[PDB]
């Protein structure tokens, strides 16, 4: 099957022609592409498990967070995220 490693990205809501996401690297490092809140730092996959974690400004606050999610689906193009029954599709960056 593909592999999860890669940038994905969506649109950028309310910003025509923009994208936003998140690129996984070999070695568990994340990074957020085009985000300025929220900030990516690792990945982990355990079967359809996807774990990120990274930090959020906001509020006055930086706060670290781990956010699990199910792999709905993972093919050369396309990866598919539920976190919590709010569903993220994204296109693999080119």
């Amino acid at each position: 099957g593909a592999s999860i490693v890669g940038s994905w990205v969506e649109p950028v809501p309310g910003l025509e022609g923009q994208v936003q996401g998140i690129k996984m690297e070999e070695g568990g490092v994340a990074s957020s592409v085009n985000m300025a809140t929220l900030v990516y730092e690792s990945w982990k996959q355990e079967g359809t498990k996807l774990i990120l974690t990274g930090k959020s400004i906001g509020n006055g606050q930086t706060i670290e967070f781990v956010d699990t999610m199910d792999i709905k689906r993972l093919t050369a193009d396309s990866l598919v995220l539920d976190n919590q029954g709010m569903e993220i599709r994204y296109a693999k960056q080119k």
